[PDB]
């Protein structure tokens, strides 16, 4: 049914195929942007900064939903 | 390297078997991984969810051994 991670838990993110981590993280941080004027987190930044940050936050609260984590970063 | 946290070497079988909740994000990567985001030349989130995802599932059913790193052109077409 739902094909976006709004209701995916932090536990699920930690346990996923790592090959989907950068894409899922990109959604968390860029779901609401138009990518205009460089006002987005680029793929490199997501890979090198957002993914580790998400893993850090998800270790603190595995029951958190990813749809609520755009704000915490 | 960072490649291992992207779907370049993910197979179509793996995509079909994934949590559906990761499908839109993964599809967004397939179509927008090297795109000119500044001139609006990208496939937006709504289009990826409603068009790219079903298109990817269709293509992946035809060839489960295909790698997603090779599917950008066919999903964008």
């Amino acid at each position: 049914e739902e094909t976006t991670p709004q209701n995916m838990t932090c536990q699920e993110f930690m346990d996923m195929n790592p090959k989907s981590m950068t894409p899922v993280a990109f959604w968390v941080v860029n779901r609401n942007t138009d990518f205009s004027g460089g006002d987005y987190v680029d793929w490199h930044e997501v890979e090198t900064v957002s993914v580790p940050k998400m893993l850090q936050e998800c270790h603190k609260n595995p029951a958190a939903k990813l749809g609520d984590l755009s704000a915490v970063i």
